[PDB]
This record gives C-alpha cells, sequence and structure tokens, in this order.
C-alpha cells in the first residue's frame, strides 16, 4: 500500500445540506418511538453497524 | 496497491441536499416507531450492515 | 503502508449544514422516546456501532 | 335622522387580512412607477376621490 | 340628528393585519417612484381625496 | 345634534398590525423616490387630502 501523489477520500460524508420550516410532527400515544433528524456516519472499516434506530413497544388501553 | 496519480473517492456520500416546508406527521396509536429524516452513510469496508431501521410493535386495545 | 505526497481523508464528515425554523414537535404519551437532532460520527476502525438510538416503551391507560 | 336602539356602520373596511412571502418585484427602466400594497380607505361622505393611484413616464434609450 | 342608544361606527378602519416574508425589491432606474406599504385612511366628511400616490417620470439613456 | 346614550367613532382608524421580516428592498438609480411603511391617517372633516406620496424624477445617463 502506497501513494506517490493521491487525494484518496475513504468513507466521507461531506457537503450535507438539509432545510426545514414550519414543519411539525406529532407522536401521541407510542409505546417506543425514535425520531432523528439528520444522522451523518463515516468509517473506513467497520465490524458492527453503521446507524441504528431501533424501537419497541406495547399499547395496551 | 498503489497510486502514482489519482483522485479516489472511495465509500462517500457528498452533496446531498433536502428542503422541507410546511410538511406534517402525526403517529397516534404506535407500538413501536422509527421517524427518521435524512440518514447519509457511509464506509469503505464493512461487515455488518450500513443502516439499520428496525420496529417491533403491539396494539391490544 | 507509506504515503509520499497525499492528502487522505479516512472517515470524515465535514460540511454539514443544517437550517430549522418555526418547527414545532410533540411528544405526549410515550414508554421511552428518543427526539435528535444532527448527530455526526465519524470513526476509521470501528469494533461496535457507530451511532445508536434504541427505545423501549409500554402504555397501559 | 334618529337611532333608538341600532348597530350602524357607514362606511367602515375591517378585517382586511393579507399574508405574502418570498415574493419579489423588478421595476427596472421605467419613467415614473407607483408600486402599493394594501391600501384601506373608509369615509362616510365623499366629494372628491377614495384613493389615487396616477403615474406619467417617458423612457427614450 | 339624535341617537338615543346606539354604536355607530362612520368612517371607521380597524382591525388591518399584513404580514410579509422574505420579499424582495429593486426599482433600479426609475425617474420617480413612489413604493407603499400598508396604507390606511379614514374621515368622516371629506371634500379633497383620501390617498393620492403620484409619480411623473422621465429616463433618458 | 345630540347624544342620550351613544359610542359613536368618527373618522378612527385602530387595530392596524404589520409584520414584516427578512425583506428587503434596493432603489438604485432614482431620480426622486419614496418609500414608506404602514401610514395611518385619520381626521373627522378634510378639505385636502389624507395621504399624500408624489414623486417626481429624471434619469439621463
Amino acid at each position: 500500500v502506497l501513494y506517490v501523489g493521491s487525494k484518496t477520500k475513504e468513507g466521507v460524508v461531506h457537503d450535507v445540506t438539509t432545510v426545514a420550516e414550519k414543519t411539525k410532527e406529532q407522536v401521541t400515544n407510542v409505546g417506543g418511538a425514535v425520531v432523528t433528524g439528520v444522522t451523518a456516519v463515516a468509517q473506513k472499516t467497520v465490524e458492527g453497524a453503521g446507524s441504528i434506530a431501533a424501537a419497541t413497544g406495547f399499547v395496551k388501553k
């Protein structure tokens, strides 16, 4: 592995834009909720996951 | 593996734009919910997943 | 592993912009909730996850 | 002219709403211009006009 | 002219609302310009006008 | 002219609201300009005008 002249981007997340306005969100009767917005993950070498969003619920009433 | 002159992008996520306005969201009676927005993941070498969004629920009433 | 002349970005998260205005959020009757905004994670070598957002709930009424 | 019990509205202008957003206006090469927005005029007894918007121009080039 | 019990509104201008956001205006090469916004005029008895917006121009180039 | 019990509003201008945000205005090459905002005028008895916005210009170049 060698690089004489290079520009190597390996596992990069850039130039991510996000605009949100006058939005609205309501979660009313939820067992388990997960509400996220922007979620940027970068990694060169992995063994597990990169982004996990898990939810387990129960609503009896 | 060698690079004399190069521009190598390996596992890159760039120039991601997102605009949202006057939106509306409602989750009312949910066991388990997962609401996400932008989710940018980049990785060169992986062994597991890249993005997991799991939900397991139950609604009795 | 060697680099004579290079610009190597390995596991980088940059230039992440986010604008939010006049938004609204309501979580009313939730067992377990997780509300996030921007979540930037970068890492070269991993063994576990990169970002975990888990929620487990229960709503009896 | 008499009023025992009354609610007389004589020459009234009420409940005027106006919303403008992300608009755009350009007047570039104009002799005489008149740009107005909301213009509410009320009057019981008149002898002249109620609202005058006059413009007289000339463009030679 | 007499009023025993009354609520007489004679030449009234009320409850005028106006919202403007992220607007834009440009007048570039104008002889005479008149740019107005909200203009509320009320008067019971008149002999002339109520609101005059006049403009007289000339553009030679 | 007489009033036993009354609430007479004669030439009134009330409850005028105005909201402006992130607006922009540019007048660049103008002979005579008149830029106004809110202009509330009330008067019971008049002989002339109520609001005059006049502009007379000239642009040679």
